[PDB]
């Protein structure tokens, strides 16, 4: 209850780098705000954001009625670094959950910058984790034509998981109090440091690490409805989706903005609403 007052009832963090992902990140935030009356605070990994995004965020905050905080955490020199920017961004999603946020924040949800929310995110805040420090949705099996690309259903992963789900990292709820109690952050950092000695390991860093650790750092498998991606999930389950991820389709290679406009009817309305807000701020400041 002290976390709800000092911060907000719903706390979401995301990571974005590049104009395309920042444009989608504003849309993700507008989609959250249109679907809840609970208080919201957005948390941003500052060093990857553009100066324009950081200058526009107080205008988004005042227009949509949310609070926000910029977090700048320095990668520890002992911890194996990532030379690829994409892999460093993935490290920021999963390696520092216990230290990016203040001790007074009890719970935080990661929501991908390219996501569209169609639900009250307070329902995820209230989802029962039963002592798991975090919850992720599983990868869908419902789009049968994509079975050849489900790498987690054959080879190394099928033998390692033994039927346990392979989870997607586009969305996850973190009970920070339980995550801290279980020292999950220190354990993920130490395991990542040891596993990353092999440069071929953790190809999908943010996703492979929690899935590899799920027999010792439990994952509360979220209802499949919490994350729908066309690449893996059936058309028929879209009407039940609480959130949508615009995940890459290895078969079609369709561009990101084309996937957004084709799959999500309300995407253009959020995009035009934020562009109208940008034009209004441009005249008021210039
Ligand atoms: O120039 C770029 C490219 C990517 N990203 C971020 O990198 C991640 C992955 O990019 P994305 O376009 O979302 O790829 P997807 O196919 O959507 O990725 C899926 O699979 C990844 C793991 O393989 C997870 O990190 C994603 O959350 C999940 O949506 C996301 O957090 C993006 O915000 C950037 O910020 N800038
Ligand atoms: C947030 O509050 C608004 C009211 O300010 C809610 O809007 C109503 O939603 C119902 C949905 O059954 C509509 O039938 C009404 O016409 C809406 N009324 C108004 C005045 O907008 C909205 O549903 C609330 N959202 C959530 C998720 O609680
Ligand atoms: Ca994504």
């Amino acid at each position: 209850s002290v976390s709800k007052t000092e911060h907000a009832e719903i706390n979401i963090f995301s990571v974005a780098s590049g104009h395309l992902y920042e444009r989608m990140l504003n849309i993700m935030m507008a989609s959250v705000m249109h679907h809840t009356n609970h208080t919201v605070k957005f948390w941003f990994i500052e060093q990857f954001l553009s100066p324009s995004f950081k200058d526009f965020i107080p205008h988004m905050a005042a227009e949509y009625g949310f609070k926000y905080e910029m977090v700048t955490y320095k990668w520890p020199h002992w911890l194996r670094q990532q030379k690829e920017k994409q892999r460093e961004i993935w490290g920021y999603k999963i390696l520092f959950l216990d230290v990016l946020f203040p001790l007074s924040l009890d719970k935080v949800i990661f929501v991908d910058a390219d996501q569209i929310v169609r639900t009250d995110m307070y329902d995820l805040v209230e989802h029962p984790l039963d002592g798991a420090p975090y919850g992720f949705a599983p990868m869908c099996d419902s789009r049968v034509e994509m079975e050849g690309y489900r790498f987690w259903k054959t080879g190394y992963w099928a033998n390692y998981l033994k039927g346990k789900p392979y989870h997607i990292s586009a969305l996850y709820v973190v009970d920070l109090q339980r995550f801290r109690e279980l020292a999950a952050g220190d354990r993920l950092r130490q395991q990542y440091h040891a596993l990353s000695a092999d440069p071929n390991s953790l190809a999908n860093l943010d996703q492979d690490l929690p899935n590899h650790m799920q027999f010792t750092i439990p994952i509360a498998t979220l209802p499949q409805e919490w994350l729908w991606c066309e690449t893996w999930c059936s058309d028929e389950t879209l009407k039940d989706a609480r959130t949508i991820d615009l995940c890459n389709n290895p078969m079609t290679k369709e561009p990101k903005l084309d996937r957004a406009r084709r799959q999500v009817p309300e995407w253009t309305k959020y995009d035009e609403e934020i562009a109208e807000l940008a034009r209004r701020v441009r005249e008021g400041t210039k």
